C-alpha cells in the first residue's frame, strides 16, 4: 500500500494517543499507528498517576480506567519505623490515582479517533522514511503487507526502546546504563494493604531504585522493584529481591500474584537533540521518565501535547527547519530540564546512601506530613533540616 497524512504518530500509548488526538483537534490529518494487536495490553506499568496531568490534558477522570484514588503517599526508610507521608491539607482529596492501564490507554486512543485520527493496530513501523532533507514517512506493516506512508510530520512515541528515533540517527536517545532502571512487578490479589496509600519503600531491600506497593482497591496491588542495571545484576536476582520483601511482609505474603510484568525505566537527565526535521520523540522515547520517581505516564502526555502544538505549527507554515523544530525542544526544556537536572542528581547521590543514612533522612523529614504533594518538597525539606546530605542539589532546590 501506500498513504499520505499530515502527521504519523507511532506508538499507541498515552504520549501517542495525546499527540495524535492534538493533531487532530488541530485540524491536522492524523495516522496513528500501534505495533500491538491491542491498545494498551498487556500492561507493563504501575498505573499509578498523580492527578494534575488529567486537567492539563482536559481527560475527564472515569471511573471505568480509575482503579483506586489515593489520599497520600508514604515513603519509607529500611528500619520502616515512621514514613514519610505525602498528603493534601484538605480532610478527603485525592491526590492521585491508581490506573486501569489498559483501560486507561483504550480510552486516549478513542479520544483521538474521536478527534479525527485514524487509529492502526497490529501495524508497527519497520523504518524510516527521508526525502528533501527531512524525515517524510515510514515503512510499516499493516494488515500483512508493506505500507509506505508519507507524512510531513512523524511524532514517535514508540516507548522505551525508542526504535524509531534510534533508526532515524538520533544518538542522545542512547543511555548509560548507570540511568537504566531494571523493574520488575507482581499483580497481587487477596492481599492486605491500604488502599488510602501508594508506598515506597527504600534501602539495600532496592538498591539504586526503590520497591513500591500501590493499591488498587478489594484487596489488589501492584508490588514491584526497581533497580539500576549496574546494581542489581540479572532479572532473577531483582525477582529474588522483590520475593524476600514480599516474604518479609505478612499482608503481601498471604496474597497470590497473577501477573509478572518486566521492563525498562530510564532515569536520565533531558536529552538533546529529541529531534530532526520532520520528527519530534515523545515520551518514554524522548527519555522523558522522571529521573527520581520513574514516572513517565503524565510526562508523555504533556510532551504529545507540546508535540502536537509544534506540529501544527510547522505544517500551518510548511516550515519543517531545524528552527522550527527546536520550539518543540524549547517546550520540553522549559517543562522538564532544570527539574530532571535536580532529580537526576539526587537519584545519584541516593543511590550511594548506607541504610543508616536514609533512616536518618526519613526520620527527619517524616517530622511533618507534607501537604505539597512534590519531589520539590521532599528535596526542600532535606535541604533544609538535614543540609548535609543535600549540599550537591544546593543550586537546584
Ligand atoms: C514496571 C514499570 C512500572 C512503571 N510504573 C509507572 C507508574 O506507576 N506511573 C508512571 O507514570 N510511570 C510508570 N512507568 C513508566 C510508564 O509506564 C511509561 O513512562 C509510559 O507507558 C510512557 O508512555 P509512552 O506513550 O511514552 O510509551 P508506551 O506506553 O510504552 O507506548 C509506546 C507504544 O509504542 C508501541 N510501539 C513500539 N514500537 C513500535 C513500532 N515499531 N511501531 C509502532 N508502535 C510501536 C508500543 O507497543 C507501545 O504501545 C512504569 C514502567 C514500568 C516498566
Ligand atoms: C529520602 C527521601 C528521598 C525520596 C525518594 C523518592 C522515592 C519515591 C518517589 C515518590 C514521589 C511521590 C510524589 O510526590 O509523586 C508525584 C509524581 O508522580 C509519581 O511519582 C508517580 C510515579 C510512580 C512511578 C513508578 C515507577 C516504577 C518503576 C521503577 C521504580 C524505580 C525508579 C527509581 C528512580 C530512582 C530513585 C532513587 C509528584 O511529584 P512532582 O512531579 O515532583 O510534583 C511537582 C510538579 O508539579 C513540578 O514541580
Amino acid at each position: 500500500g501506500m498513504e499520505t497524512y499530515d502527521v504519523l504518530v507511532v506508538g499507541g500509548g498515552p504520549g501517542g494517543s495525546t499527540a495524535a488526538r492534538y493533531a487532530a483537534k488541530y485540524g491536522l490529518k492524523t495516522l496513528m499507528i500501534e505495533k500491538r494487536p491491542e491498545i494498551g495490553s498487556p500492561v507493563r506499568c504501575g498505573e499509578g498517576l498523580s492527578k494534575g496531568i488529567l486537567n492539563e490534558a482536559d481527560i475527564k477522570a472515569d471511573r471505568s480506567f480509575i482503579a483506586n484514588e489515593v489520599k497520600g503517599a508514604r515513603i519509607y526508610g529500611p528500619s520502616e519505623k515512621r514514613p514519610i507521608i505525602l498528603q493534601s491539607e484538605k480532610a478527603g482529596n485525592e491526590v492521585g490515582y491508581v490506573l486501569e492501564r489498559d483501560k486507561f490507554d483504550k480510552h486516549l486512543a478513542a479520544l483521538a479517533a474521536k478527534a479525527g485520527a485514524d487509529v492502526w493496530v497490529k501495524s508497527p513501523a519497520l523504518g524510516v522514511i527521508k526525502e528533501n532533507g527531512k524525515v517524510a514517512g515510514a515503512k510499516i506493516r499493516h494488515n500483512n503487507e508493506i505500507v509506505d506512508v508519507r507524512a510531513k510530520m512523524v511524532i514517535a512515541a514508540d516507548g522505551f526502546e525508542s526504535e524509531f528515533g534510534r533508526w532515524a540517527g538520533l544518538k542522545s536517545v542512547i543511555l548509560a546504563r548507570n540511568d537504566i532502571i531494571s523493574a520488575l512487578q507482581y499483580r497481587m490479589i487477596n492481599v492486605d494493604v491500604d488502599p488510602d496509600y501508594t508506598d515506597f519503600y527504600l534501602g539495600s531491600i532496592a538498591p539504586a531504585g526503590y520497591i513500591w506497593v500501590f493499591p488498587k482497591g478489594e484487596g489488589m496491588a501492584n508490588v514491584g522493584i526497581g533497580s539500576s542495571i549496574n546494581w542489581i545484576h540479572n532479572r532473577f536476582e531483582l525477582k529474588n529481591y522483590l520475593d524476600r520483601f514480599i516474604e518479609n511482609h505478612p499482608g503481601l505474603k498471604k496474597g497470590q500474584d497473577i501477573q509478572l510484568v518486566t521492563g525498562g525505566v530510564s532515569v536520565s537527565k533531558v536529552k538533546m537533540p529529541i529531534t530532526m526535521p520532520g520528527l519530534m520523540l515523545v515520551g518514554d522515547a524522548a527519555r522523558l521518565i522522571d529521573p527520581i520517581t520513574g514516572g513517565g505516564i503524565a510526562n508523555a502526555i504533556v510532551s504529545g501535547m507540546y508535540a502536537a502544538q509544534v506540529t501544527k505549527e510547522a505544517i500551518e507554515s510548511n516550515d519543517y527547519s531545524p528552527q522550527m523544530m527546536q520550539k518543540y525542544e524549547k517546550l520540553i526544556k522549559e517543562r522538564f530540564e532544570r527539574k530532571h537536572l535536580r532529580n537526576w542528581v539526587a537519584k545519584e547521590k541516593l543511590a550511594m546512601l548506607s541504610d543508616d543514612t536514609l533512616d536518618k533522612l526519613v526520620d527527619i523529614v517524616s517530622e511533618q506530613v507534607l501537604t505539597t504533594i512534590s519531589v520539590e518538597a521532599i528535596l526542600k525539606a532535606i535541604a533544609e533540616k538535614y543540609p548535609e546530605v543535600v549540599k550537591e542539589l544546593e543550586d537546584l532546590i
